[PDB]
């Protein structure tokens, strides 16, 4: 769903204040960097490197939010929050979930910008 995976209001504002090119430009940079980010999370997880997990989750949180991918930003926030009581149990699922869905979320943003312009 659009309203659920994307930050629609922020996106519509950017279309007006900046235009779609810088969005599609960011998207393209996001898409090429994600593979290495997920890998790093995956590796920090298996090595039981908490600080490492939290560092990469923050990085992805920042990157996703800049392009309006609200849902991925929300996952990165959880991954970077070890004060959450269920962090220990759930961090593995959040990372896997991110792994399986990031490309899909990117395809939804792309369709939206294409329709929105
Ligand atoms: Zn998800």
């Amino acid at each position: 769903k659009s309203e659920a995976l994307l930050d629609i209001p922020m996106l519509e504002q950017y279309l007006e204040l900046v235009g779609p090119k810088l969005i599609t430009d960011g998207l393209a940079v996001f898409e090429k960097m994600m593979p290495g980010y997920v890998s790093v999370l995956e590796s920090n997880l298996t090595a039981q490197d908490k600080k490492g997990i939290v560092e990469e989750g923050h990085k992805i949180k920042g990157a996703a939010g800049s392009v309006g991918l609200r849902h991925l930003q929300q996952l990165g926030q959880q991954i970077q929050s070890p004060d959450l009581p269920a962090w220990e149990d759930n961090v593995g699922e959040w990372i896997e979930e991110m792994k399986e869905e990031w490309r899909h979320d990117v395809e939804v943003l792309k369709a939206w910008v294409a329709k929105a312009t």
